[PDB]
RNA sequence: UGGAGAGUUUGAUCCUGGCUCAGGACGAACGCUGGCGGCGUGCUUAACACAUGCAAGUCGAACGGAAAGGUCUC
């Protein structure tokens, strides 16, 4: 009852005496489509092995995302090895502006509202990594305002 | 009120970094094809050389007059 989404598969290789000994990853994103999403990368010899390993990884490190209605609170900037990737709110109109990585990552969050652009590197792991990097560094209002006090120092005009 | 990436250096990897493509636009040209209407638009090159016709006249209520028409007129 998730939503599954691999990103990349690769075959690898590694060199000995007879010659090319041959493996596979899949980089694979699992969330529940609500608000809490994992990344997995897992490896095997084949692609399916491979794709069920990253599907437990997944499973097993979800995460939870700050959402304020469809859409992050406010805009991120999150930081992998090297890629950096670049999150802005957008209004109820707008879908999810997103490139293939970053896209996956957050459709599978459940945000429905986001203009995401990566601005490093483009490695696709790289890029999932920056992503869930700047999820994480997102903030809601009700724990600023318990950091801060009074908790109507904010603006919040929707709400619901 | 608005921002999407992909291919390519390696046995494989991650960076750096060029090259290339997917979009739009045109006072356009060329290729194939071609029913209609509405509204726009048409020498971007030789400020090269130009046949022909037309693109600046008007006033008799300023004037002397009488080539033309109309006149009473011989
Ligand atoms: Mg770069
Ligand atoms: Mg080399
Ligand atoms: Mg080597
Ligand atoms: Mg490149
Ligand atoms: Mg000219």
């Amino acid at each position: 009852n998730y939503l599954e989404r691999v990103v990349a598969i690769n075959r690898v290789s590694k060199v000995v005496k007879g010659g090319r000994r041959f493996s596979f990853t899949a980089l694979v994103i699992v969330g529940d489509g609500n608000g809490m999403v994992g990344v997995g990368y897992g490896k095997a010899k084949e692609v399916p092995a491979a794709i069920a390993k990253g599907v437990e990884e997944a499973r097993k490190s979800f995460f939870r995302v700050p959402l304020i209605g469809g859409t992050i609170t406010h805009p991120v900037q999150g930081e992998a090895a090297a890629g950096v990737v670049l999150l802005r709110p957008a209004s109820p109109g707008t879908g999810v502006i997103a490139g293939g990585a970053a896209r996956a990552v957050l459709e599978c969050a459940g945000v429905h509202d986001i203009l995401a652009k990566s601005l490093g590197s483009d490695n696709a792991i790289n890029v999932v990594h920056a992503t869930v990097a700047a999820l994480k560094l997102l903030q809601r209002p009700e724990e600023v305002a318990a950091r801060r006090g009074l908790p109507i120092e904010d603006v919040a005009p929707a709400g619901m």
